[PDB]
């Protein structure tokens, strides 16, 4: 592998605890120099794909995502009453502590243009229940909006000297069980929309891939506008790993994928819409796409991750790469 260092940026797809560290300082960010104490137990119900990746590439996680994250709580935000403040969001609090950081030889010895790849995966809230999906955000904002958040986190990153930049799609959120109907093993009301049987559970549906795809055609498309274009990042090298497409073929051939029970349209820890109580299903985790409702699994994470660092060496059908 040719990168020493990973530095993620997104929501609890990636966090690997530092959500956590919030929570136990009543809001606060860690101070700049230090980072959140690393868990093995994330919201994938082991690893998250960041902490399988640096593993594999004998590199060190530098991992900014917060669970609960959009992209800018300027275009949409939520409330965590546990924190009393709004959800953490890139814009707003993963890059300012990232680029405090990046001042402090203790955390950062040796980060060069070469030997570093940054990481961004964000959108599962941006345009979900609560945030876009309910037309919850900034009035007049719109998801071309939300892209160029996504385009605005890499000229912060470039700013810094970061070069090497991984943008991870969207998911198609129309599969995770929080969006299906029941009929094809959805959620009844959820932790995450404890109010979803009352709505047009269809039109909801097709509206997230909507939303999805689209996000998915303007961040390719964008990426190559503005990398070979206008030129934006100079020097920079920008994957795009159509994740969406990865999610797909996992759901089409899960005895490709995954061990028995080979389950992509339920999920493994089932809770009731309090949030408890909670039973786990019969037989492995890997045996499950998605970990609850909304969060894929550590075997899922584990096959995001085999294929993110084929992405990073160039090679990858999940890959388009643009300078
Ligand atoms: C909750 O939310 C859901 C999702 O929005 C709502 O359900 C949608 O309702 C609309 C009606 O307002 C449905 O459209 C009708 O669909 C029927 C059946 O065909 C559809 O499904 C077929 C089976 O798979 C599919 O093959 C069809 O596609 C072909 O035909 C359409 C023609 O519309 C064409 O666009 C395609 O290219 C294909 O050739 C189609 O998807 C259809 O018979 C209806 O026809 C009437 O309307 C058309 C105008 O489009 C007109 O030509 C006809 O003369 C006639 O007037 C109409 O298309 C839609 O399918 C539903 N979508 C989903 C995903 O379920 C639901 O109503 C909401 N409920 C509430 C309470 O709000
Ligand atoms: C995902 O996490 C689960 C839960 O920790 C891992 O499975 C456990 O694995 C241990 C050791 O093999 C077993 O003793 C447990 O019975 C397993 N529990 C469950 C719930 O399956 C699993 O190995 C992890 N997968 C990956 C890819 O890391
Ligand atoms: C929560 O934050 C609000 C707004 O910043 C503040 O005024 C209030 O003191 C806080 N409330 C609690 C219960 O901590």
């Amino acid at each position: 592998h040719n990168f020493e260092t990973l530095v993620t940026f997104g929501d609890a797809y990636t966090d690997n605890g530092r959500l956590g560290y919030y929570i136990n300082h009543g809001g606060k960010a860690p101070r700049p120099g230090t980072m959140h104490d690393e868990t093995t137990t994330t919201a994938s119900g082991g690893l998250s794909w960041a902490q399988f990746a640096a593993r594999d590439a004998g590199a060190t996680l530098m991992d900014y995502a917060v669970s609960g994250a959009v992209c800018s709580n300027q275009i949409v935000s939520r409330y965590f009453d546990l924190i009393n403040r709004t959800f953490p969001a890139i814009l707003d609090d993963e890059i300012p502590s990232f680029q405090a950081d990046v001042l402090f030889k203790s955390l950062y010895p040796h980060r060069t243009a070469e030997n570093t790849v940054y990481a961004v995966w964000i959108g599962t809230n941006d345009l979900g229940w609560g945030a876009f999906l309910s037309d919850s955000q900034t009035p007049g904002k719109t998801i071309s909006d939300f892209v160029s958040c996504v385009f605005s986190v890499l000229d912060h990153v470039y700013k810094t000297g970061g070069r090497r930049f991984v943008i991870l799609n969207t998911v198609p959120l129309e599969l995770a069980p929080l969006y299906a109907l029941p009929e094809n093993g959805g959620t009844l009301d959820s932790q995450y929309w404890n109010t979803k049987t009352k709505y047009n559970m269809t039109e909801y549906g097709q509206k997230i891939r909507e939303y999805s795809t689209s996000v998915n055609t303007m961040l390719e498309n964008g990426a190559l506008v503005m990398a070979s274009l206008k030129k934006r990042w100079p020097k920079a090298m920008v994957d795009v790993f159509d994740v969406h497409s990865l999610f797909n073929d996992i759901y089409n051939a899960p005895t490709k994928y995954l061990d028995a029970p080979h389950n992509v349209n339920s999920y493994y820890h089932q809770c009731g819409p309090a949030g408890s109580p909670c039973t786990d299903q019969p037989g492995s985790l890997n045996g499950y796409m998605w970990y609850d409702e909304l969060h894929p699994s550590n075997k899922t994470s584990s096959i995001v991750a085999r294929n993110f660092l084929d992405v990073v060496a160039g090679k990858s059908k999940y890959g388009t790469r643009f300078h």
